[PDB]
């Protein structure tokens, strides 16, 4: 109702102690029995809360959804965002970040359980499905030449990263400029664009898709062979809050650094964390096609690499197949 | 009325032969004697219309105002543009362009009468006055990447500086790199940003400022000594829609040698257009303030300066002061 996120909110707000219904309603100033309605509703929709008489209620368990009550815990406590905005559907995130960063300096996130018009580097599809995955765009408000846009997402790979990894049993790549892999499985893809001119980064939209709890059975065969979801690497449950946290506790860390530090000091641990070493690459640059190898990132995180006819090339960006 | 702007548009489609109320009727099935107060209200808001008996209506002249049904007949005409937007007021044309431009690939212009929150280079506030310049957002979708933002600057300087000295009287000279002068006065303003990411440019949207038909007891006297209008350099009225067409012709002029040609080609030519020469310049970055002189403009666009301690500096931009 008009008032499911507010008890939602209050229910969180105290774990891990019980609030009784009474204590609810005062705060919200309604009826003991509306909020047994709201409390039904959210029981209906999968969260898990403990009610016991005489004590109240305890919320236990979030379900596959984002619940802006929720959500809204995480931004007041942010050094980082001003606030966020969560939808069960919508046509994708970068479309509706790219309309609100416009007239404001705000730094915000936007969430959506599904995006009906998902779309990756290179406008290809983005498969968003409901329930699966986190799909989310970040504004920040780095100032900053608008040159930096490419260091900026070297940073922001190791965030991703290392979120993942904190879940995964399995080791977790970076595969540059732009995904993340689980063994073979590609986990994530990331985009980073920006409006800027001249004198400078008006802001930055990050993009980011990570599929969290998809069964293979859940990509079209066609894509199921380098396709997985950090759930095919988790023993437990993945609980997708708990995952938002740590995610957004490495994106602000790596973006200190990214304002703080050269690539140079990180460059040493990204080559450790990326997978396209040693191995034979395909390159795409509009119309042509062509084999390499990488052979180095160097101090400024453009790709050194020696294609099939022993050329060497110095790529700010690429796109990359296995 | 619902009808104004299409009565309009079929007065200009028509000139420079008359046509009658009858002819208007039928085209837009109403009746005659509404399509006589639709007449009556635009000859109010004073175009100029003759009305002969038995021979009908001929547009002679167009007010100080912008109207969609005739930007409607430049726009239908056009190679470069899909569609425009005329408002009498908006808060600001690149706020609305940044809009519009998101989820499509679109090139269109925005014009309005005036700018609530008109806002310049380094977020300056910028005067838009009603009825007294044209203030207008470019969106094209040039595909080249983030790095050209700045050659776009450069031709399209020409472009406007072209269109306005085809009017001026006086000798129109750009200043490097966002202003066009009319002797001592600042007449135009130009704002060049892009949405892009690392592979590409996404949309390149030009906010243009130029004054039309201030004077001088028009601009807050703190001002009136470094700023001037295209009709303080007019002998002739000055026709805002004769000036839009030639404004077009430019930047279309200009954004195809943008993609077909160096910054070399039109160096030379630029060089002879600036007012920046043999004289000494006051420069702004972040908190540092220093004179110096430009000596040059190099194949790539910058500037080279010679700064009040014999220091050189190659800048890709900057703001100057004379
Ligand atoms: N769930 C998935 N997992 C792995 N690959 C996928 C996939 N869905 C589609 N693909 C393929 O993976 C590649 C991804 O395309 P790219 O490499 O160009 O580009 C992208 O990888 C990154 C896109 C990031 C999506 C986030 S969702 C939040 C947000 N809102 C947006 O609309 N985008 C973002 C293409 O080959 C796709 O066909
Ligand atoms: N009408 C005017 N003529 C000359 N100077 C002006 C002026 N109005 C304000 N100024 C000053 O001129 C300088 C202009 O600032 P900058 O150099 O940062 O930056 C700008 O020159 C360019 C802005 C272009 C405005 C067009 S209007 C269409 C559109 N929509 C937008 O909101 N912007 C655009 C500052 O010193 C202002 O204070």
């Amino acid at each position: 109702s008009k008032y499911s996120q507010d008890v939602l909110q209050l229910l969180y707000k105290n774990k891990p102690n019980y609030i009784s219904g009474q204590s609810i309603a005062e705060s919200l100033n309604i009826s003991r029995t509306a909020v047994k309605k709201v409390i039904d509703q959210l029981k209906l929709e999968g969260c898990k809360i403990d009610s016991v008489n005489h004590k109240g209620h305890l919320l236990q368990q979030l379900p596959d959804i984002w619940y802006q009550g929720i959500i809204d815990q995480y931004t007041k406590s942010s050094a980082l965002f001003d606030f966020s905005e969560v939808y069960d559907s919508i046509d994708s995130t970068q479309l509706a970040a790219k309309k609100s960063l416009v007239g404001n300096q705000s730094s915000f996130f936007i969430l959506s359980d599904e995006q009906t018009k998902g779309r990756g580097r290179f406008n290809r599809h983005w498969s968003s499905s409901k329930g699966q995955g986190l799909w989310m765009s970040v504004v920040l408000r780095p100032n900053v030449a608008f040159s930096m846009i490419s260091k900026f997402n070297l940073f922001i790979a190791l965030g991703i990263r290392d979120a993942i990894q904190h879940f995964s049993q399995d080791e977790v790549k970076v595969k540059w400029p732009n995904d993340i892999y689980i063994d073979n499985g590609k986990v994530c893809g990331f985009l980073t664009e920006m409006v800027a001119n001249n004198d400078g980064i008006e802001a930055i939209i990050c993009g980011i898709g990570i599929n969290l709890t998809q069964q293979l059975e859940n990509f079209d065969e066609s894509i199921r062979h380098r396709a997985t979801s950090i759930q095919l690497h988790d023993k437990n449950k993945l609980d997708r809050y708990q995952f938002l946290e740590r995610l957004l506790q490495e994106i602000e860390k790596r973006y200190n650094q990214f304002l703080t530090l050269p690539f140079s000091e990180i460059r040493e641990e990204y080559n450790a964390a990326s997978n396209i070493w040693n191995r034979t690459l395909l390159f795409t640059e509009n119309d042509k096609q062509f084999k390499g190898q990488a052979i180095d990132l160097d101090y400024d995180g453009y790709l050194i690499v020696r294609d099939e006819a022993g050329e060497s090339h110095r790529l700010i960006s690429a796109d990359i197949d296995f």
